[PDB]
DNA sequence: CACGGTGGATCGAAAA
DNA sequence: TTTTCGATCCACCGTG
DNA sequence: CACGGTGGATCGAAAA
DNA sequence: TTTTCGATCCACCGTG
């Protein structure tokens, strides 16, 4: 006999962001003034956060890193999708499968320059749909949110490419690792699709391209792996690099320091214009800085198109044919693929010094007949805005809600409120935005694409 | 028909420090599972807090600064403690005044090295008691706390002794520059008393002492302007300058390099035991970084004394005799004076080569008969834990709550919330603390005081 | 180094 | 017996 | 520069 | 007529 249910209470410590002191101090506030049936107190609060909890045979908790069974972890998730929202028995007769995207990045950890928080990064799992004989029963509304970013792993290591792998290698072994869910009088097997990347980690691990050579010019997306966006963007500065001669090599001494001063003014006036971090880092001699600010290249296209001094119109033809695909829209075969014919009459013409990188050319004469029969998907990976209100909620769930104690506890806690931002039983009232904000891009896509579409996603 | 009155609304969003958009989220919530009467509507806070402003013909906000009409300022001060608390026409009959504390200190803004928030001060009163015949109407309950620090002014200024004394006269031509207040068929005059200062304002404005000479010796308390702390600090850190030679003069060339080695050394030692901020800091060639740390330096007495060097037991005494007095205890008046004197003959003898400072023999030979007939009054500046949570809450305020707009709004939100925060109207719920978290002082203290008390200070 | 802030462990009592 | 619930207490961490 | 966050101005409608 | 109330919109400011 309370008005707010703990289960609905829960979602209200998520939505305000509370402390423990903060709640217990707006409950008795509200009782001395004679209404008690408002706010359950805190200890039921409680114990519907240890029921969204997994039992804690399977956590993995360090002063350094955490993770949890996939395993146990799925069957808990599917437990409550199952109270939560489906109708119960509905259905029970056929058997049941649940699907679901997942993977996961990091970032590093910004600070003042007199701080061990360094770089985090985390594995993660999201539930897309589950699925039954007369339909799927469930959906997510809106999947690419982050309110169903599940964290299966997370670590206090800077990304490097080699524990990368390892984790990769680790969660391909959990992969089978799985038995399916038995609960509910129900069994549910599973099935996953590893997407959530942030558009890095493939060069990591698929880099036996190498721009060696394109396989039918003499199956691999590159559009479903990082969204190829980095090579083409790595690929136009690269020309950048090579905007005084014009020539594919500048090797012996003719040219390298005048390169190099080029290419500091050019991060000099970038630094001046967008806020463009710094691309000299160290990285290991090689820049990649940003993919965010590589999307970024294109949403300014006559403008950077300008600083550097390309024809505007050409890489504004490219911005278009890949903000084309992603968006995942019925594309026409024929006409993509004769405009990919046209952009490749003038691409392949203004431009004869340098040659074509991998990737781009897999569109040029490739890429249409490719996106024909392709298992073309817009990838599960969380949205940018995703990632980054989780890296803004990590930051600040580490300094302004974590247990502060021998510091154990304290990514214990971490994951307890992320898992509980998962928990599909809360109905997570997230932050208020506008409704759609999806900028329906460029006429050259508003023709280029049809309208007849089974989705209209504002970001993915 | 609402639960939670408006007025009590205001002081609930007090407590809970919320954004508008949190607030108008929580109450929705309550609404969406069917309980209406609650929450009052943001609207009906709206009112309540410009009934709380004082009217926008006093207001003077700026990018840089702001103040306002001391007159006006108190009227609604009285308007508002009338409204309150006050059982109304319990008296009429005889002619009211209202009594109040007032000053001002500032503080730099720390930040990182990336940053124009440099440093603020705030002009500040607070009232403490109404008048009437029968007998003082009002009292506050907590009166050091920063509850009623009703802001006057506040500027974006360095604490330069200059403006310190423009701003010092411009308050002092605003004093006499009242009429009494007329509201609620009621006239009532006022009474102020400037004591709210920090610590060093009175060595900055009568500095006419300099350590020249004492009168009696051949009124001014010292101990009701800045407490004389400093004083007996900074000579007693002069004398571990000269803890060498023990000696008074050490000018011709003879000392002068080993004397700022052994000071460097301290300073390093010293931001090894207790984090003391660098005292070699600029500050015009001379040291004064804190007075709550000057007041440290008394509560490890042994502990610095031994690191000093200097005799434990008589800086014990000392610091037993400075916490003696602000505590505003009774005082047997030939006790402690015959034990100045068992201190003064230790003081004096123990050390012969300097000389004694102002205040020091001030207390010695002339402050006991001076606590005698004294106006010793436990001094209306807030508390130290008062002046540091208002620098918290300030920074806040201008961060996680101030209107982001051309800025001059900005000052004037933070203005409203700090009034907001003073209308004795809301009955503001500070955060929670231990009770009394007074630690009943050494017991040379308790032996020299006497405990027959109508008060019992936790600070003041 | 002392002092505010921290979700969850424990007390312990009362309840229940 | 369980179950609530307020009190505390942690051990660390900023700015002092 | 683009993108989340901001108390108070205005709309505008409905109410009232 | 007044009075509420949700929607928006500000123009700036961090990390990108």
């Amino acid at each position: 006999s309370t008005i707010f249910s703990p289960e609905k209470a829960l979602g209200l410590l998520l939505s305000l962001k509370l402390s423990k002191w903060q709640y217990i101090t707006l409950r008795e506030t509200t009782i001395r003034e004679g209404s008690k049936e408002i706010y359950p107190s805190y200890y039921k609060v409680q114990k519907a956060k240890l029921q969204c909890y997994p039992p804690k045979a399977f956590v993995a908790v360090t002063d350094s890193s955490a993770k949890i069974a996939l395993q146990a972890l799925l069957d808990l998730t599917v437990n409550r999708i199952f109270e939560t929202i489906r109708s119960p028995d509905a259905i029970q007769n056929k058997q049941l499968i649940l699907i679901s995207k997942w993977g996961f990045d990091g970032a590093s950890n910004q600070s003042r320059y007199k701080q061990g928080d360094s770089s985090i990064f985390m594995t993660s799992l999201v539930p897309l749909k589950l699925t039954a004989d007369g339909d799927t029963v469930w959906v997510n509304p809106k999947p690419c949110s982050p309110m169903y970013c599940r964290p299966v792993q997370f670590s206090f290591v800077k990304e490097t490419k080699d524990v990368v792998i390892n984790e990769k290698t680790a969660m391909d072994d959990e992969i089978e690792a799985l038995v399916p869910s038995k609960c509910q009088g129900h069994e549910i097997s599973h099935k996953l699709m590893m997407t959530m990347i942030d558009g890095k980690i493939c060069t990591y691990l698929s880099e036996a391209k190498s721009n060696a050579a394109c396989y039918l010019c003499l199956y691999e997306f590159g559009l479903s792996t990082l969204h190829a966006r980095i090579n083409v963007m790595e690929c136009l500065l690269h020309i950048a690099y090579r905007l005084d001669f014009k020539k594919w090599s500048a090797r012996g001494e003719g040219h390298q320091e005048l390169l190099h001063s080029r290419k500091k003014l050019i991060q000099d006036r970038f630094k001046d214009d967008l806020n463009l971090l710094i691309d000299i880092v160290k990285q290991g001699s090689g820049t990649t800085n940003d993919g965010n600010t590589a999307r970024r290249f294109f949403e300014f296209p006559d403008k950077t198109a300008a600083i550097t001094g390309l024809d505007e119109d050409l890489i504004r033809r490219f911005s278009v044919i890949l903000q084309a695909i992603t968006s995942g829209e019925i594309i026409d075969v024929p006409k993509f693929k004769e405009y990919a014919r046209t952009t490749a009459e003038k691409y392949v013409e203004l431009y004869d010094w340098y040659y074509m990188s991998s990737t781009v050319h897999k569109l040029l004469i490739h890429g249409g007949d490719i996106i024909a029969e392709n298992a073309i998907v817009p990838i599960g990976s969380l949205s940018e805005e995703a990632s980054e209100a989780r890296n803004k909620d990590f930051r600040r769930f580490r300094e302004h809600h974590s247990r502060k104690k021998s510091r154990q506890a304290s990514n214990e806690d971490i994951l307890n409120m992320l898992i509980i931002s998962s928990d599909p039983l809360i109905s997570f009232t997230r932050p208020k935005l506008d409704a759609h904000k999806r900028q329906t891009y460029f006429k050259e896509t508003v023709e280029l694409l049809q309208l007849q579409d089974q989705e209209a996603p504002t970001e993915f």
